[PDB]
């Protein structure tokens, strides 16, 4: 409907996949080459399906910072047939607030959907599902199950996958421009 949107939809369109584990059917975020991010609560394992293709796991890191702290970013390396869109230029370099983003989602239950979340708040610590997490992003929409890999953009700039919520807050690990040299 206007700027915001223009970019999710580009981002969802050359570099979204279904990743679909034996915990679910997510949103993936293709970053550059076969590499993708997808919540580590996904549970990646030896073999994924990618739009419904069985796929082999080349390598799949959870990402911890330095402080041995649970970030819930998994970068898996897929064994497919074709690079995704290098939209590294397009990540932040460093922690920060944002105004006016937009969540999408991509699956078999949620296809082309899109939510403009508004102001994002950088919160820090969350216990996520029990799991002491760092670098979390707040947003003030009640998102639902289904939602988890979702891609947060503002204008210019991807800068998280969703990654849970509380029934009226949602919640996004940043992406960093560091975590794919």
């Amino acid at each position: 409907m206007g700027p915001g949107f223009d970019f999710a939809q580009a981002i969802m369109k050359k570099n979204t996949v279904i990743a679909r584990t034996e915990k679910g059917e997510f949103t993936m975020l293709g970053v550059y080459d076969r590499v993708a991010v997808i919540p580590t609560h996904a549970s990646v394992g030896e073999i994924i399906y990618i739009n419904d293709v069985e796929t082999r796991v080349l390598d799949a890191c959870a990402l911890r910072d330095l402080t041995d702290t649970n970030l819930e970013i998994t970068i898996v390396k897929l064994d497919r047939n074709q690079k995704f869109r290098d939209i590294r230029h397009f990540l932040p370099r460093c922690e920060d607030d944002y105004n006016d983003a937009v969540l999408s989602v991509h699956t078999s239950k949620f296809p082309n959907m899109y939510i403009p979340v508004g102001q994002v708040t950088n919160y820090g610590f969350l216990n996520l599902g029990g799991t002491p997490t760092h670098r979390i992003l707040m947003y003030n929409f009640p998102t639902r199950a289904g939602q988890c890999g979702g891609v947060v953009t503002t204008t210019g700039k991807v800068i998280g996958i969703h990654v849970g919520g509380n029934g009226a807050q949602g919640f996004a690990a940043m992406l960093l421009h560091s975590y794919f040299t």
